């Protein structure tokens, strides 16, 4: 029933618009460049002439313009049409940008939600898809089913509009560093003639291990106490130096491993040699 | 039931001997430092006086010392007693250290397996526990049940004795880099007043994502083809710069993320701006 507008038809905007069409919502789409939305119009979407007209077609307005200046130059001149509607910004930025956008929106009577998409664009709309939301609570609760359609696992994280980005930046810090180590381990093995698909089945043993450490590292971090009950940081530093040694011998770039080693070395230098790996947060905070 | 000897009663050695006692094997143990194996002796193990006596008590001899020279300094004076037996060296080395030990074993007629333990000491003996072995094939197959008692996910990875270390260093490259990013993501959040255990439940969504990328990166890596069907490296570099800048704004050490950015940046400069994340292996190989 509820009409929704998607402004910006890049990859993200196209995927978001597709999810709304799948769920059965009337969808209006606007793109600066023609032909981005033709597949969606063939699937039932209505293409709008102007951003102002697009805004007027929706109670919920998703903005998916990736560049900041362009997004602001589109939204601010149509602030009067946005009043009384729910504006949802889905692009990945910084937590401060989300609060500054929040301050603009309430000066013009716009209920504002800042969002973060946490899954690849192909997974948008699935039950498993995770999306973070922060801002006006009544806006999220009123149109909860719309956001569930974009993500089954989509979650609200508080009224402070920067909290979506905080949650987002915390997870993708973990994700991209892990992907860096994933590629690097495969490279290290490839230097000894082992195919990556020979290692891949065994990396599921360390995936389930990682899942356990996620909770254990979280408790130690909030407690400010790292037990070191199993293992010790000084030994963990040593094992990392073995990976460094072998990778440097094979001619690989080791700037990441050196940085991982150096932050842990800092924590050891601050007296945590007997503590668990969680104690490396002291090295990260005190460079 | 085959008699087994465990030489070296550090954390790893005590656990390996414990798993063998749990499974019901006749176990003989030896440690340089007194009182290390009293708990094991109370559980049925027999403490040996000399390394030679320990060796003579076992058809399979596990060595669990810390340094390879130390392992050799115990094994070379008792090389005559090991002849005709199966020697399993479980200590963490380099693939080259393991290949040199292979030659010494051959000179004395010892079937030699080099091992790597992939799970925490507390998981040794469990069904899910993974252990890598490389070397004499008939030695692994004849005493396979012995090695599955150390870890039900035990895997023999080939006749090259350095392959156990190769697989090991490849996996813990991924693991320790991930733990570095895990601690760092938690730190970033804590700077905005979000407790780590509020974020931890959502990190299970990104672990399942990581599990998927493990296979995709492996296929991409062995194929030498990096199709960025969804996403692209040039955009992924940009998103990482959002985390980097936001993290140094908050006074955190960002050397890991900077190095992650730079390895991917190198790959972009090598012409892979349109390729997937898998193309960052080119940055790792050509620094």
């Amino acid at each position: 029933i509820t009409p929704v507008t998607v402004i910006g038809l890049g990859a993200m905007g196209r995927a978001l618009a597709g999810a709304l069409l799948d769920a059965g919502y009337p969808t209006t789409v606007w793109n600066r460049t023609a032909g981005r939305g033709e597949d969606l119009v063939a699937r039932g979407a209505t293409l709008a002439a102007s951003p102002a007209e697009a805004v007027r077609a929706g109670e919920v307005v998703l903005v998916c313009v990736v560049d900041y200046a362009a997004s602001q130059a589109i939204l601010e001149p149509v602030a009067a049409d946005l009043a009384g509607r729910v504006l949802v910004n889905v692009t990945s930025d910084s937590p401060e940008r989300a609060r500054e956008a929040a301050k603009w929106a309430d000066g013009h009577g716009i209920r504002y939600l800042d969002g973060a998409v946490m899954i690849p664009t192909v997974m948008v709309g699935s039950t498993d898809a995770l999306l973070f939301y922060a801002g006006d609570k009544s806006a999220y609760d009123e149109h909860e089913q719309v956001f569930t359609s974009l993500g089954g696992q989509s979650a609200y994280v508080g009224a402070d509009h920067g909290l979506a980005a905080v949650y987002e930046l915390s997870m993708i810090d973990f994700f991209w560093t892990s992907m860096s180590g994933l590629v690097h381990g495969y490279a290290l093995a490839a230097k000894d003639g082992v195919p990556a698909t020979s290692i891949a089945p065994f990396l599921k043993a360390h995936i389930s291990l990682l899942s356990l450490l996620i909770e254990v590292t979280a408790k130690d971090l909030d407690a400010g106490e790292y037990p070191g009950a199993s293992g010790n940081l000084a030994a963990e530093v040593e094992g990392i130096e073995h990976i460094l040694h072998a990778a440097e011998l094979r001619g690989l770039d080791v700037s990441v491993l050196r940085s991982v080693r150096d932050v842990a070395r800092r924590a050891v230098d601050l007296g945590h040699g007997a503590d668990s790996w969680s104690a490396t947060v002291e090295g990260a905070r005190n460079p």
